[PDB]
């Protein structure tokens, strides 16, 4: 299971993949697939510690965007560090998906890690409501990227709750990440 | 209704009410029969916002305990000047009451606020495994000598219970009592 993640494994750095969106987006969900243990970040200067995930080299911090707290400058601070970044969506949420498009713009245009490769994900693809990957890249501005400049990113539909799409997800960020491709 | 909350509007102070708690306990619920507006509440020197809820000179600062972040020095940071404490506790949770209680003993032992009053909400009262007021109270050891403390049980999805735990609060606030 996952047997590529040994591409991350075996190379002599340190990873982190900031998974950030909403709450509710389904993050926790699709990342539990993966059994990383919980490991204990500490932000000396906010002073403040943070329970992320960790297996060997690769860490995984998940963060919830537009909730009761917020980073002044997230990826600073959290996300310090970050080598990808995966941005999770409740694709049957349009009550909520301004704001997460909003959310993804302020993560696209921050200046700490400008090349990070995103990987968007549409998770939720099996409730009724649910937006198709054409219409979320429509909503969000990204049919003609400009903006975004040499930025390597994808969407990839999902269900967290069954797994599917999940291992896809992965794919996309380990191969990004991958110094031999 | 509410009609004591004008104990609060009419004091020339500003007042904070830190709402802790494990998330999940029913923080948001107990608090949406005010009727408060949300807020942002800006903290440059610590590196964070916060969400808050305010009316006039009072303002409610919700913040999620035992989670994911562990502030260094909460009551000194996110939650300085501080006038009360609401801890929030799911009472049918006996899965998370061990956790609930470690927090609320960091909150007790913690040297900001060692004064300004605390109130315990037992809350999901109205839940089949609910735990009582007194099991709740053996179980967090409370059966603190130098600090003003109650315990109230609530229903915060139909409001029972949580007038008079609001009640309690502004009575401790109150210098015309
Ligand atoms: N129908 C459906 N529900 C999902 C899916 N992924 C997650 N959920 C549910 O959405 C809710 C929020 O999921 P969670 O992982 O906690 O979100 P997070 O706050 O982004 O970490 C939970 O009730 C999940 O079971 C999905 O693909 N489909
Ligand atoms: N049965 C019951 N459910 C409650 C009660 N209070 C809150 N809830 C539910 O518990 C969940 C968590 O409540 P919430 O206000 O978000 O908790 P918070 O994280 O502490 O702010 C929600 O699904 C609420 O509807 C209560 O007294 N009884
Ligand atoms: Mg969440
Ligand atoms: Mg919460």
């Amino acid at each position: 299971l996952l047997s590529f993640l040994q591409r991350l494994f075996r190379q002599k750095k340190q990873f982190k993949i900031a998974v950030v969106g909403l709450d509710s987006a389904g993050k926790t969900t699709m990342l539990n697939f993966l059994r990383f243990e919980k490991n204990i970040e500490t932000l000396p200067t906010i002073g403040v510690n943070v329970e992320v995930l960790k297996r060997q080299n690769v860490n995984l911090s998940i963060f919830d965007l537009g909730g009761q707290l917020h980073f002044r400058n997230l990826w600073g601070t959290l996300m310090k560090g970050s080598s990808a970044i995966i941005f999770v969506m409740d694709s049957a949420d349009r009550y909520r998906i301004e704001e997460a498009k909003n959310e993804l713009w302020k993560v696209l245009l921050d200046p700490n890690y400008p090349d990070a490769p995103l990987l968007i994900v549409a998770n939720k693809q099996d409730k009724e409501g649910a937006m198709s990957i054409q219409e979320i890249i429509s909503v969000c501005g990204l049919d003609n990227p400009e903006k975004l400049g040499n930025r390597s990113w994808h969407i990839q539909p999902t269900v967290a709750t069954t797994g599917q799409g999940v291992e896809e997800a992965i794919k996309w960020i380990v191969m990004e990440l991958d110094k031999l491709l």
